[PDB]
């Protein structure tokens, strides 16, 4: 998250951190996700593709800190990684990005909400802010495009939906953006998501209530002029959620 500001899990109870094991067990962080039920957290496939196996990956619930752990946060495991079968990545652009988890403790039970761990709504189909609209955006990713570092402290920024009209522009992204895809930035391109937010958030209030737009995806470097941040369209992804979040 360039700019913006820290933050805390409160302020984010749904967010997930995603991490994975080394073989010789050193453990980084991968992603961000958002948690939408119990047993199910969301994020994108592009996190996952190149290590796609389930019992690699840890995933701790109301965490606000990268490297050091957070008073009642849940740890889990992936009882399974579900990417998306029409997943495709072109040089930027990530089509169908979009990946569930299913989360299980080591005592096998799910999420517990509290006061740090709560849920986040779907859209409902094909429902969507005007462009324009101003949406949060929450991770650990990088705080400037330079860094080596990934901030300790978890952080959030707002970012206004921009139109598939505005995106399509040539000295946009072109065709690199679908209907599947939400563009969205700053009007200084000032602040934005960054390498390591990829999985995580974009929540805009939608009929007042706090609403999973979005899901950080992909973009041109960050909090660079006309190349917005891209979030796969969660609205238009509702039946492969349906479908695949079940028994
Ligand atoms: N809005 C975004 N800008 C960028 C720039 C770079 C990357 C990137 O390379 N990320 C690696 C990663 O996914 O963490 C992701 C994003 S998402």
């Amino acid at each position: 998250i360039i700019g913006g500001e820290f933050t805390t899990i409160e302020n984010q109870p749904w967010f997930a951190a995603i991490y994975r094991r080394h073989r010789g067990g050193s453990v980084t962080y991968v992603c961000g996700g958002s948690l939408i039920s119990p047993c199910w957290v969301i994020s994108a496939t592009h996190c996952f593709i190149d290590y796609p196996k389930k019992e690699d990956y840890i995933v701790y619930l109301g965490r606000s800190r990268l490297n050091s752990n957070t008073q009642g946060e849940m740890k889990f495991e992936v009882e399974n990684l579900i990417l998306h079968k029409d997943y495709s990545a072109d040089t930027l652009a990530h089509h169908n990005d979009i990946a569930l988890l299913k989360i299980r403790s080591k005592e096998g039970r799910c999420a517990q909400p509290s006061r740090t761990i709560q849920t986040i709504a779907l859209p409902s189909m094909y429902n969507d802010p005007q462009f324009g609209t101003s949406c949060e955006i929450t991770g650990f990713g990088k705080e400037q495009s330079t860094d080596y570092l990934y901030p300790e402290q978890l952080k959030m920024t707002v970012v206004k939906l921009i139109s598939h009209r505005e995106c399509q522009q040539p000295h946009y992204y072109g065709s690199e953006v679908t209907t599947k895809m939400l563009c969205a930035a700053d009007p200084q391109w000032k602040t934005d998501s960054c390498q390591g937010d990829s999985g995580g958030p974009l929540v805009c209030s939608l009929q007042g209530r706090m609403t999973l737009t979005g899901i950080v995806s992909w973009g041109r470097g960050c909090a660079l002029k006309d190349k917005p941040g891209v979030y796969t369209r969660v609205s238009h992804f509702l039946p492969w959620i349906r479908s695949h979040t079940k028994e």
